[PDB]
């Protein structure tokens, strides 16, 4: 069964906005270690941030928890996944979380993203 | 299992744009009385508007075209956003066998989008 | 179950530019038969290919292959549809896959979709 379901749409332009302020502060705010050291050495940092805030927003929702305890990485056949961490990794083990299910898209000014969990 | 799913963008400054041409016209048609009442006196009625747009032409997709003032959007004591069927749209829900709605949205400065799933 | 979830956005503008440089020739390429004949025809080539090209995109990242394997059509009450061939069809026979939700979306500047597939 669905429990639950999000979305979310991030303008690119806001993000480098936001970068070009506080400089690496939002990313070290939400990424987690193993995206931070992706972060340092991507050819296009803001994009991938962007991206990254896209999943995490819609991750939040899906479980309705800061955006550093929602990972996203790349599985062995290089589709994009979620690894919890802390208190969102308690709650899915809560909910009954059996399955956690990640896209996202980006085109030059917009990146999206949907979260499914399941049962 | 899922028995519908749909999704919607819209442009905000086409809603701003209509609203400008034709006032109220967009608005009356599309809510719901409660949701009429909540447009009246909004502090961001344009954006108010558009993201009921998002919801609403997606949850019609999900049903599977329905009048979109009888997908009424609420949010629960929690704070999320829920459907609310009336007439023919709740009547075909329940002969679907719809136990389950899940509703998201998003919105940036310039778009809104929405996804909703039906589940039984 | 859900077997696998994908999502597009799609820059209307992008397909555009991409036809001032090709021609035909991407319509050709992520195009099934059904669809090359309907697009021949089409009243807006543009934004109908865009649309598919966002369904394809997303079919291909719920599957995790090629473009003209995921044919879009419409039923009989016009409703988007997925019709699979060649290796499409083989991996969703192999993964046991029932069920292919499919939505898009247009704007005047982008189009979106997400495809669901289930078990
Ligand atoms: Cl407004
Ligand atoms: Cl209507
Ligand atoms: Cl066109």
């Amino acid at each position: 069964a669905i429990l639950g379901l999000g979305t979310d749409i991030v303008e690119i332009a806001r993000i480098e906005a936001v970068i070009a302020r506080s400089g690496d502060r939002l990313a070290r705010r939400v990424l987690s270690d193993n995206e931070w050291a992706i972060w340092k050495t991507h050819h296009q940092p803001v994009r991938f941030l962007a991206k990254r805030f896209a999943v995490k927003e819609a991750a939040a929702k899906a479980f309705g928890l800061a955006f550093n305890q929602f990972e996203v990485f790349n599985d062995e056949l290089g589709k994009p996944r979620l690894r919890l961490w802390g208190e969102a990794l308690k709650l899915a083990e809560k909910l009954g979380v059996a399955n956690m299910h990640v896209t996202l898209a980006d085109e030059r000014h917009y990146a999206c993203a949907t979260v499914i969990i399941e049962s």
